[PDB]
């Protein structure tokens, strides 16, 4: 039947801003806000402003040292931090700016506050678009992630959720979840990403945990240029699988929508009704799930993905024609809220993907 969703923004996340050229852009999430407003989508389902996550709740995952650091650092006193910085990798694809640690704060206080009201039984789905920061590892910042609101979702859910699920369709590796958990079973990571001289530079398939995580991480690496088509042809079978020999009682998906279509710094042709794909099957096994966001620098992509990505959540049709909005200039020139692939070659090939497909299920056999 249709799920109960809340859903969790503060809208002084669109504020946050990461400098000059930076291809993260935090307005995204406000973009991504107004449109589902002007769509009416509040009006089925419930809104949340998150807390502001504390340092407590953040060291659950990261050292006291990294999160003193995160919570000390500002434009004004970085001279005097510079050793610091380079140990926590901040100050370069991770930048020292105004509220960094509110913006942590709030992005992670979206994912708990969400994984809270999952294990209260409040909520059939949360969702937290200014969340998904799947780099940021226990003692510092990556790939302009800096507290990993995932990993500390996560472990809220394993207090009442034996078995927790986490799929990944950024076109960047989960390499910070899949490393937190690498040695438990009770996290199955599941990543799908662009693989070979592309960042992070994990996720081989052959990374498949270890210890008593052994065969709970699971890695489909991909080539430029995937379509619609190809990521259909794999996800639906791999999950239900995942599904079936996991059996998780909670499940978390990052909706990165770095993997669409002329995404400015990724590498994948899929469209908006493609990616949502991924979450209306993932939506079918009627668990309890987290839906965060993640990567993503077209931003008007990135608000048609998540707006349509919210009304799947609902089971809300919604019409092509976007409606005004504080941000309709972004959309030209069609103002419509589905997008076209490119022409760009697709390099996995039918044969790659089912090859793939089949070594990943050769690894499910080996579950209890
Ligand atoms: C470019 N790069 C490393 C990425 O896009 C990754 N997906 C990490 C990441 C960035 C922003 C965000 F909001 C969530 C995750
Ligand atoms: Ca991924
Ligand atoms: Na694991
Ligand atoms: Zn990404």
């Amino acid at each position: 039947g249709k799920k109960k969703v809340c859903y969790y923004y503060d809208g002084d996340i669109g504020n946050y801003y990461y400098g000059q050229g930076h291809p993260m852009k935090p307005h995204r999430i406000r973009m991504t806000h107004n449109l589902l407003l002007n769509y009416g989508l509040y009006r089925k389902m419930e809104i949340y402003r998150p807390h502001k996550a504390t340092a407590e709740e953040m060291t659950k995952y990261h050292s006291d040292e990294y999160i003193k650091f995160l919570r000390s650092i500002r434009p004004d006193n970085m001279s005097e931090y510079s050793k610091q910085m380079q140990r926590f990798n901040v100050g370069e694809d991770c930048p020292v700016f105004d509220g960094l640690f509110e913006f942590c704060q709030l992005s992670t206080g979206g994912s708990v506050a969400g994984a809270v009201k999952l294990n209260r039984q409040q909520t059939d789905m949360a969702v937290n678009w200014a969340g998904g920061l799947h780099h940021a590892k226990k003692s510092e910042a990556s790939g302009f992630c800096y507290v990993n609101d995932i990993v500390l979702a996560i472990l809220e859910l394993l207090k009442y959720h034996q078995r927790v699920l986490y799929i990944d369709i950024d076109i960047h590796h989960g390499d910070g979840v899949e490393e937190a958990f690498y040695t438990t079973d009770r996290v199955m990571t599941v990543s799908f990403h662009k693989y070979g001289e592309y960042f992070p530079g994990t996720g081989d398939l052959r990374d498949i945990g270890a210890g008593k995580g052994k065969y709970y991480a699971v890695n489909f690496p991909m080539r430029d240029g995937i379509d619609d088509e190809s990521y259909g042809q794999i996800f639906k079978p791999i999950i239900s699988k995942v599904m079936e020999m996991y059996q998780p009682s909670a499940v978390v998906l990052q909706c990165g929508a770095d993997s669409l279509s002329g995404d400015r710094l990724g590498c994948f042709n899929l469209t908006v009704k493609g990616h949502a794909k991924c979450v209306e099957v993932v939506k079918t096994f009627n668990l309890p799930l987290l839906m965060l966001g993640g990567g993503g620098y077209t931003i008007r992509n990135v608000a048609r993905c998540w707006t349509y990505e919210t009304a799947v959540a609902l089971d809300c049709e919604i019409p092509n024609e976007l409606p005004y909005n504080d941000y309709f200039e972004y959309f030209g020139p069609d103002f419509k809220l589905h997008i076209s692939p490119s022409n760009m070659t697709n390099q996995n090939t039918p044969e790659y993907m089912e090859k793939i497909k089949q070594r990943l299920f050769e690894n499910l056999r080996m579950l209890p």
